[PDB]
């Protein structure tokens, strides 16, 4: 039961199942995986595709001949399995040169290098068929208030993204960009810390249509925010270009638990929203099998990500299709929320005594919302306890 | 020392010093204050002005003759003291009719009433000389996932703000709107939970130039975010129309401590930013004297808000003017952060071997940022411990 | 399905279903309930009993004749329904006299009054058959560092609890005390903020056997802590005298959601622990029906608390009884965790080369824990998705 | 100004200034330091001593001859500088063998090895003159609910600490143990997550007098708790055997900022408490110079830790010595808090009409606490803005 299919579009970063287990306090617990191994194992589990940072696929500093051989082996694995590569990204965070940032490093020479590193990988992403290029500015930020003038940093970040947009336009590429917010870690505070801040920034770019967001479940939850609500705002703006699925158990370090772990009810409401809205992009997992696990546990954790999505999809669909739930949604006036407040227009509203002089506020205030019964139907559907 | 002056533009809500002390668990500890009393006492402390919700100035449900008398007495107090009213707002949160929201209530009749209540108060705000009209949607949100379709709610919120913009345009008013984000409390999650989300929403309004943000120190800190960073993004966007100053000691209920309490170093960096950027709006305090205090403690707490701002202003100015700090800022390459990454343009960057093939990443990575010495100069200046 | 029974021992505070909906920003949305009404309605839902603060049952300031009549009516309702009163508590937080505390108020006269108020209610609790007397010191704490010397406050808190222990001993009462920790709200920081701090304090009382803890799900989660882990430590110490069940959606104000809402997986692990350990006390709900609800929603929310406990009980029992789960627990060495490290004693351990010179650390480090497969079996059992 | 002296007893872990800068996302930015270098540089800054984990001083897996040479070189550096070694600890967290714990690993063979590794290092600590042996159980915990039975884990943790107490007693050593709590990171939840939980656990050990706590500023703040309050409870219990000083900017990953950074006002109240209570132990810094820094920044950050302590010590002493502050403390009844509630005894309290029938609750409730004026005097003293 709950078997993944190609139409599910489940994807995984090479760095997810390939995470060797090094953490702030501990050495690696697993050997490095050849990307070819990961592609073949993920395909066996029913994944649709993989994603990569440049330096996951090609060791940093590789010669041109080494780069060609790494890509050739990877493409053979994709061909052997039918796996796709819908998204790629640049590693602008691991190498010590990026310790103060890539696009917003105080040092101008580093900013220029970061752009050249990204541009090289955009070319590769396009060659592999990627539709989305993600940017997670994990080093853009500060530990102290004097270190980073944020208005200047935002000017540099806009300049960088504008140059990348000029580049893809000039090359005729169809790829689009997705900015991944995170509030903190590894920097004390990271620039564009939430979906909202990223959406606002995009509106000030020269070609805003080329940019959207790649929200990650755990990153919004690291600020205590409601991830389904943030996804709704991204969908409302037309900017949900990609998504990163995982779990996070409260406000703390980025845990990258398998999807469905952490906040299970938020996972249910997320899947309900994505499916109801008809989100058509990859269901991408950015997770880390805990360092307690051997390789069998790695593959079990990856399988669990997909299984949990499929269980939640079933339960959310059953919730929405249940005539008792539809009745409860009407009892709670969800239908009215979807109707315009004043399609009659401003003057008619101003002239409408039913909206002011004749509005019976005490009668309105007496009406219960019936939200608790609706939520208990949702709980019963999630748990398969209807009756 | 540290005496407020009119040019400081310190303002207070009537509901701040007038808070009677009722909390989720406790009855009022202070009697209600007549707004006339608050105006006269705040003027004696050196405040510039006050602000109000409709229902702070005019008891909810007042007749037209009662409304006129309340406003007349208030205007006499303003005239007697020279106090101004730069900002006003609507109470769309206290009355039970607003239990599921004002502009985004599921019930359409409540949404229409909320708009009429706001429009009535915009007229009054303009008559009293206010330049800014704040909206804090404290009831817009949910405790459960099925209760509020967030895409529909955002449609209703946009409709409401668009109607208000049509209204002020039609009346020829110069007032502008400022949206106040908050992540949670009193709703489990509030719509537009951060500065970023509010900035992004504004960009989708029909007349975006009429709307900005009113960020509150403690509200961004309730999501663990960096308040100076968020203010910087608002300033970068040209949208810091007003600000609410207070303190907050971590992630928890909205404490509304006096300004300077809570995160003192964030208060220092905030004042540094506002003064450096030349923010010209009111320095408005949205705080609550703790319910442990009698009226003498109320006025001491209000005086402390202004005193702390003035101390921090002095210390931040001394930091920026110190030649040793200016040298440290150059050592940390803050000057380079402010210079364009690639004013030579994309093609020149692509052709520049110094940005890729000839970039010595290991030499760049070896350079220290000297951020710790800069931050200790900042600490020494804040504490008046230079030497 | 999932029908409460008397052996379930589900109990509710009068102040839970009776909460009128006043919050930091909003007026009451529901009329006050007569305790007689609440007893009869809760009995109809299958509750076992109720609990009370003094001032929930007897209006503050009542005459002796008024007190007798309120108690007589309440006892008739208990008799009419078969409901029990297993626990009572004192309200040392609502009245303005307690604004700086009860037992740890700086003013000595208030501390003495708080003790007399509590002693009066202990007598009543015993008359109604309560086995546990809860103390939640919601006003014990501070908003500022100079206001409360915590060593002195702990001396006063120990003095108060020691006097209460002397009182019950002197009267021959069998009741025991349970301290309810909370980290903050309504005070900026509350003394004894977690289960651990309360357990540590109890060990320094003169008669430690008379005191245990009353942990509340949401209060531990307001510090981001793992509630099942804290309950395990209380059980390990022999101190889980009572428990408060509810939900909490992250680190924020005390939400008091119905049980099962908030952190659903933590609720599952809690129920698993209570049932596995054979906890025999009341399953008490300290929750608040949201102020959006009318009375039908109040009773739906209360019913939901009990339903969710019963669903989780079924799923946790099925998890523990599944031979595949038992095999996975052995694969993860949960059996070994339960066996002594060195029952052979210290000298034998020191002499055992297999524990040092001959311990193959690399072979040990290669063994996977298989925790991910175990956790996915737990998820499958919770969701009823085994297969 | 603000020059460290030997009587200040400032100490640093080898792993602090020696941190190479590897974080969850980034490679090392600094070369490894020879412990001899760190001892000599810290001495030049005015430090009193250093501390070590076994594997900071002796590379894991060293032969006996290698161990002797590493210790000999270290002792020569201590002799050359006059630096002391007041505390040592075991690394039971870095090596992959400890991925599920040391003392509470599910695998019994690992638990036994962890004990033998610790015992070997206790012998070395004693030879170097350490008075305190710290245990930070960073791997004791879980990411999932089924992985760790917490009652069994607490049994294993008690067994381990009891064996260590038997060991030091049997050898006649004067060293004592200090348990360092942390709520999470690197495990999803860590056992003994706060000072309170650790204090409670100690009370159940066989020889409780041998064990205390080593609280760390940032670790309590990772649960949003008040660090000065927790230190007060440890002092009240007689259990503050050692302390770790650093900074932490909210609830997030363990930042280990230099002391005084993060929550500056909490740092002020901490220093006030330690000095007022006469804490006589080391002022130990467990911090990490940010990975943005070169070695000059490392030493600047270490110097800043000590400088900030000394500034805060001066300001707290001036606060307590100011006759205006002493008057404000009396106005706020801090003197009354320190006096017994009922030294007259229980019967006298029960017979005292002034404590109940004749207590004027409304007159008592009208008295203001004057806490805001007291706190503003504290702010003025911290900032050196008296006047
Ligand atoms: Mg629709
Ligand atoms: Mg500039
Ligand atoms: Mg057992
Ligand atoms: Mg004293
Ligand atoms: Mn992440
Ligand atoms: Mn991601
Ligand atoms: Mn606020
Ligand atoms: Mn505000
Ligand atoms: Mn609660
Ligand atoms: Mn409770
Ligand atoms: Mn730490
Ligand atoms: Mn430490
Ligand atoms: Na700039
Ligand atoms: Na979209
Ligand atoms: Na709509
Ligand atoms: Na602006
Ligand atoms: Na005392
Ligand atoms: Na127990
Ligand atoms: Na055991
Ligand atoms: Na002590």
């Amino acid at each position: 039961n709950y078997a993944p299919t190609p139409v599910d579009r489940f994807t995984f970063g090479l760095w997810t199942v390939g995470w060797q287990g090094r953490d702030p306090f501990g050495d690696a617990t697993r050997r490095a995986l050849d990307p070819v191994e990961s592609v073949r194992r993920l395909a066996e589990l029913g994944a649709h595709g993989v994603t990569f940072h440049d330096d996951d696929l090609i060791p940093f500093g590789s010669s041109d001949s080494e780069r060609e051989e790494h890509v050739k082996r990877f493409r053979q694995a994709l061909d052997d399995t039918g796996m796709k590569v819908p998204m790629a990204t640049t590693n602008l965070f691991t190498h010590p040169v990026f310790k103060d940032g890539g696009f917003t490093a105080n040092d101008r020479d580093v900013r220029r290098y970061a752009l050249r590193k990204t541009i090289r990988n955009i070319d590769l992403a396009v060659e592999l068929g990627a539709e989305t290029y993600v940017a997670w500015g994990g080093r853009e930020g500060a530990e102290s208030g004097g270190a980073k003038d944020v208005r200047d940093a935002l000017d540099r970040m806009k300049e960088a993204f504008d140059l990348l947009g000029e580049y893809v336009t000039s090359q005729g590429y169809d790829i689009r960009f997705a900015i991944e917010p995170k509030p903190n870690q590894p920097r004390g505070d990271i620039l564009l810390p939430t979906v909202g801040h990223a959406l606002a920034f995009i509106e000030r770019l020269e070609r805003p249509e080329l940019y959207g967001v790649n929200p990650e479940v755990g990153h919004e939850q690291m600020a205590g925010l409601n991830f389904p609500h943030g996804i709704a705002q991204a969908l409302w703006a037309g900017k949900l270009f990609h998504i990163d699925l995982n779990g996070q158990n409260g406000i703390k370090y980025d845990q990258d638990l398998r999807f469905g772990a952490g906040d299970l009810r938020a996972a249910f409401w997320l899947v309900d929203l994505l499916e109801s809205a008809g989100y058509s992009g990859p269901r991408h997992f950015d997770f880390k099998p805990p360092r307690t696990e051997d390789f069998d546990g790695v593959w079990a954790s990856a399988a669990g990500c997909m299984r949990n999505y499929l269980i939640l999809k079933e339960r959310a669909a059953a919730f929405r299709a249940d005539p008792e739930v539809q009745e409860a949604l009407r009892a709670s006036r969800l239908d009215e929320l979807a109707r315009p407040t004043a399609a009659d227009g401003l003057q008619a509203l101003l002239d409408d005594r039913s909206a002011f002089e004749e509005f019976d506020v005490d009668a309105a205030a007496a009406r219960g919302m019936a939200f608790e019964r609706l939520d208990q139907l949702a709980m019963d559907h999630l748990l398969g306890a209807r009756g």
